[PDB]
C-alpha cells in the first residue's frame, strides 16, 4: 500500500515506480541506472512529453537515508507532473519542453536500513576494508576538492568520505548517468532535509562560482515563492558560509560539470522534530517544496 502522505518502505516505492510508470507511460519512462551495494535497482524516472532532444533538469531525492521526507517529495513531485499536465500551464509547458530526471531514492541500501535496524543511518551500506564499520556518505564521495574538508577518512565516522572519489557503486552510477548526459542536463537539484535552506556551491571551499550573483537572486526568489503557500522561512546562500564547508558533494560536482543551476534543498524542519519529520507534515511541506522547484524550471527553461 503506497501512499503520497507517508513514509513508504523501498519494497513499495519499487512497486509505486514500475505502477506509477505503467498508468503514465505517456508521461514517465522507467531506466535502472545501476545497482547498489546490495543489489537494488537503482530506478531513474523521466519525466516529461516524449520528444527529441530535449533539455533537461536532473533532480535527487535520498541521498542520506535518515532523510525520508526527501524521497517522499521526489514521488509527491511525480504525481503533481502526472496529475496536473495539460491543466497546469505552467507544468504543461515544462513538460512539453524538457524533461525532468527524477532519481526517486540514491542510497536504497541505506534506507532499507533506517526501516529494518536503525531510524539515524545516513551513510551507504557498503564493508570497508580492514574493519567492520560499514558505509560512506554519498555526498561527501564525489570528485568535488574530494575529502579535503568537512569529511572524514575513517570508515567509523558519518562524512566518511570513501576510498576514492565514486568509489561507491551509487555516487559512481549517478556521476555516470550525468556525465552521459551533460549536452542536455540544465540545473541539478539534489534533495536533503533538514534546515529550510536553498544552497548553491561552493561548500568544498569558499570560492564562490561564477555566476552567484545570478544564484543568490535565484534562491531568493524560490525561497519568497516557497513561502507565499504557508509562511515557512526558508534561508538561502553559498554552502561554505551559510551552513558549513564540506568536500565531495554532488551540488558543487555537478556544477564544476558546467551545469550552472546547482543547488542543495534542505527541506522541513529546523530541527524541533529533524530528520523524524510526522508524516503530518509531507502534504504541506511537498507542496511548498513544489512551489520553489516550479519556480526554478520555469527560470532555467527561460534561460536556455
Ligand atoms: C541536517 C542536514 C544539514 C544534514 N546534515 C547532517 O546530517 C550532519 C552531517 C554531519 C555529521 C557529522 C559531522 O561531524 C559533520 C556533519 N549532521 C548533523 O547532525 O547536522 C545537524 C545540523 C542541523 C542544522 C544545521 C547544521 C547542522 P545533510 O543533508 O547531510 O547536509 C548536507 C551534507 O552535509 O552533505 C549538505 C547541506 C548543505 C550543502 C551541501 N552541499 C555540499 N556540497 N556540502 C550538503
Ligand atoms: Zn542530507
Amino acid at each position: 500500500g503506497h501512499s503520497y502522505e507517508k513514509y513508504n518502505n523501498w519494497e513499495t516505492i519499487e512497486a509505486w515506480t514500475k505502477q506509477v510508470t505503467s498508468e503514465n507511460p505517456d508521461l514517465i519512462s522507467r531506466t535502472a541506472i545501476g545497482t547498489t551495494f546490495l543489489g537494488n535497482n537503482i530506478y531513474l524516472l523521466k519525466v516529461g512529453k516524449p520528444g527529441p532532444n530535449k533539455p533537461a533538469i536532473f533532480m535527487d531525492c535520498g541521498f542520506h537515508a535518515r532523510e525520508w521526507i526527501s524521497h517522499a517529495f521526489c514521488q509527491w513531485f511525480v504525481r503533481e507532473a502526472v496529475l496536473t499536465y495539460g491543466y497546469e500551464s505552467h507544468m504543461t509547458e515544462f513538460l512539453n519542453k524538457l524533461d525532468f530526471y527524477v532519481l526517486p531514492v540514491l542510497n536504497i541500501d541505506g534506507y532499507i536500513y533506517t526501516w529494518t535496524k536503525n531510524r539515524m543511518w545516513r551513510k551507504t551500506r557498503s564493508t570497508n576494508a580492514g574493519t567492520t564499520c560499514i558505509g560512506t556518505d554519498p555526498n561527501r564521495n564525489f570528485d568535488a576538492g574530494w575529502c579535503t574538508t568537512g569529511a572524514s577518512t575513517d570508515p567509523c565516522d558519518e562524512t566518511y568520505c570513501g576510498s576514492a572519489a565514486e568509489s561507491e557503486k551509487e555516487t559512481k552510477a549517478l556521476a555516470d548517468f550525468i556525465r552521459n548526459n551533460l549536452s542536455s542536463i540544465k540545473a541539478y537539484l539534489t534533495i536533503h532535509s533538514y534546515s529550510q535552506m536553498i544552497l548553491y556551491p561552493y561548500s568544498y571551499d569558499y570560492k564562490l562560482p561564477e555566476n552567484n550573483a545570478e544564484l543568490n537572486n535565484l534562491a531568493k526568489a524560490a525561497v519568497k515563492e516557497l513561502a507565499t503557500l504557508y509562511g515557512t522561512k526558508y534561508t538561502y546562500g553559498p554552502g561554505a558560509t551559510t551552513i558549513y564547508p564540506a568536500a565531495g558533494g554532488s551540488d558543487d560536482w555537478a556544477y564544476d560539470q558546467g551545469i550552472k543551476y546547482s543547488f542543495t534543498f534542505e527541506l522541513r524542519d529546523k530541527g524541533r522534530y529533524g530528520f523524524i519529520l510526522p508524516e503530518s507534515q509531507i502534504q504541506a511541506t511537498c507542496e511548498e517544496t513544489m512551489l520553489a522547484i516550479k519556480y526554478v524550471t520555469n527560470y532555467v527553461l527561460g534561460h536556455l
